[PDB]
């Protein structure tokens, strides 16, 4: 077949490239032939493309499991059958426990291998299902998008829409989260995203005014679906925006398919989707891990017997076609701190794209102005318009000033008649004004001829016209080098004629003493 893409709603189902997988509740997922997958799965994702052995190098590939007892030619024939029915068959990249680790420069080879596989098997696109370390490993976040742009562009040349989808686990979809480079680099290139709303336990989101709604909360499942979808399709509540026409809700087929996330009561999904439709934002479909689980058995060897497609196929297909959200995007805008009098350029680092991923950076406009010569906050708003839609985003610029620092102003003791230079070892600096030593004045003097304690007040003047100032005080004590009688000690014993220094005076013992303080023994006592 040819490249077969989906224009309307989708029910996506992963297909296991292996047999008899064990379920989270002890069930079993048989391998199944593609031609047996229920027709209402209009996108079927071959799982998985990955590195099958590092002796083949870093570029991942796909190798059909022969125990499924499809020859290569037969597998190709069943893909062609699905394509003849207008269904798409994508190759899923990654999966659980698949490590992929690419280096900048691997993008040409990855693209070449994607195309090779696509042309050989009849695949219609590729699903990004990077998990754990593979999301962020080495240069993956650059290489994988770059490769896929090439692949898209290669098939566009012949008028074919090579589909690109992704299956991020929903916790990675916060605004600056690990999947964000894939989503932003491929804006305009991807057909839809089918996040996983399973296996995340008690993770979820905080709804200001209703509380924490967890993915494992079966009492609040309607609210979970509604609010996490509402946040995603509007870029609110700290989630990255995925337009509603491009959001497909991923679910486990049953309790064996994933540890948590199974919808016990399909009504909760019907109602959440209906609510989303009611505010003008119908979703694009559902996704499931997996067709094999939908055709599998539980631990008691009872058949699941297609309960997932029974619950969701007709509901999702019997909907109007999607309506494209053509809002443009802005990238690069972050509140920024700028030091007083530095240069600031409000356009550097900021870019914009239309909904098809075309660069429209030159079309951005900015209102507001920053005055880097005055500390304070300044608010800018960036705007861009395309396709009769407009996106805006604020940016706070804070102008701040840093105090200079003195060095060398430490209390010190010097000997009588020594030379003392109050500026010796003293400096000031500032990060932007540089050496400010010449801006320091000294109030007070030290007289090194006269024993005593001398205070010096250092002032630094800085800033515009030197009208800012800071002060620091220093004590310089001048001590004699004159040797004197040893200080009186309260525990020492003295005898007649012994002399001691105490309380600034020299005293002479008149007889035996221990523990009597000089100066306190009166007109006629032991110390005189
Ligand atoms: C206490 C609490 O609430 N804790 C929370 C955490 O649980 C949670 O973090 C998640 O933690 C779970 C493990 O507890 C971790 O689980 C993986 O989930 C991924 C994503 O769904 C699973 O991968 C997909 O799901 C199916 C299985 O449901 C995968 O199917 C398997 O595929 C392999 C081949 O690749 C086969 O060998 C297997 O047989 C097959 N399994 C089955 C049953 O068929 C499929 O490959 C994946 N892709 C898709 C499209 O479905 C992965 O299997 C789960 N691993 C395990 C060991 O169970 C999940 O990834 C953690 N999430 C994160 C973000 O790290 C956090 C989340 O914030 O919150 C709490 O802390
Ligand atoms: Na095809």
């Amino acid at each position: 077949g040819t490249i077969t893409s989906q224009d309307d709603n989708v029910v996506v189902g992963y297909w296991h490239n292996w047999c008899d997988g064990r379920g989270y509740q002890g069930g079993n997922a048989p391998c199944v032939e593609l031609k047996t997958v229920n027709p209402q799965y209009n996108v079927v994702n071959i799982s998985f493309m990955k590195v099958y052995d590092i002796a083949e190098g870093r570029i991942p590939t796909f190798k059909l499991d022969p125990t499924i007892a499809l020859s290569e030619a037969e597998f190709i024939a069943q893909i062609d059958t699905l394509n003849s029915q207008g269904r798409s068959v994508l190759i899923a990249l990654g999966g659980a426990d698949a490590h992929i680790e690419l280096t900048r420069g691997d993008e040409d080879a990855l693209a070449a291998e994607i195309i090779r596989l696509t042309d050989l098997y009849g695949f219609d696109g590729l699903d990004i299902d990077l998990q754990q370390a593979a999301i962020t490993a080495k240069d993956n976040q650059f290489v994988i998008p770059a490769a896929l742009k090439m692949v898209k562009e290669h098939y566009r040349k012949t008028g074919d829409n090579f589909m690109i989808t992704m299956a991020p686990e929903f916790p990675y979809l916060t605004a600056n989260g690990a999947y964000t480079p894939y989503l932003t680099e491929l804006d305009g290139y991807y057909d839809f995203i089918n996040p996983q709303f399973y296996n995340q336990g008690g993770d979820g989101l905080w709804i200001e005014g209703v509380g924490w709604i967890a993915q494992n909360n079966d009492a609040l499942k309607e609210e979970f679906i509604y609010y996490i979808a509402d946040s995603l399709i509007n870029g609110t509540r700290n989630y990255h925006k995925i337009p509603h026409d491009k959001l497909v809700f991923g679910l486990p087929s049953n309790i064996d398919a994933a540890a948590t996330g199974y919808i016990q009561d399909p009504q909760d999904l019907y109602k959440a989707f209906d609510r989303l439709k009611a505010q003008g934002q119908p979703l694009r479909g559902v996704m499931t891990w997996s067709v094999n689980w939908d055709m599998g058995t539980d631990a008691a060897n009872n058949s699941y017997n297609q309960q997932f497609i029974k619950d969701y196929g007709n509901f999702i297909h019997n909907q109007l076609p999607p309506v494209t959200d053509m809002t443009p995007t802005l990238s690069g805008i972050v509140d920024t701190r700028v030091e007083l009098d530095s240069h600031f350029d409000p356009l550097i680092g900021i870019t914009a794209k239309d909904y098809q991923g075309n660069d429209i950076t030159a079309d951005v406009t900015v209102s507001g102005s920053v005055n880097t010569n005055q500390v304070g906050d300044y608010l800018l708003t960036y705007s861009v318009s395309s396709d009769d839609e407009t996106t805006n985003q604020p940016r706070k610029i804070t102008v701040y000033e840093i105090l200079p620092a003195f060095t060398g102003i430490t209390d010190t003791t010097v000997v009588i008649d020594s030379e003392f230079d109050p500026m010796q070892g003293v400096s000031a600096s500032h990060p932007t004004q540089g050496d400010l030593t010449a801006n320091i004045t000294v109030t007070g003097e030290v007289d090194t001829n006269v024993v005593g304690v001398y205070e010096l007040t250092y002032q630094l003047f800085y800033g515009q016209d030197n009208q800012q100032n800071m002060t620091d005080k220093r004590i310089v004590t001048v001590v004699t080098d004159a040797v004197s009688d040893d200080d009186w000690q309260v525990g020492s014993t003295y005898v007649k004629d012994d002399k001691v220094t105490h309380n600034g005076a020299t005293w002479t013992a008149q007889w035996w003493t221990k523990g009597e303080e000089p100066g306190t023994t009166g007109e006629w006592g032991v110390w005189r």
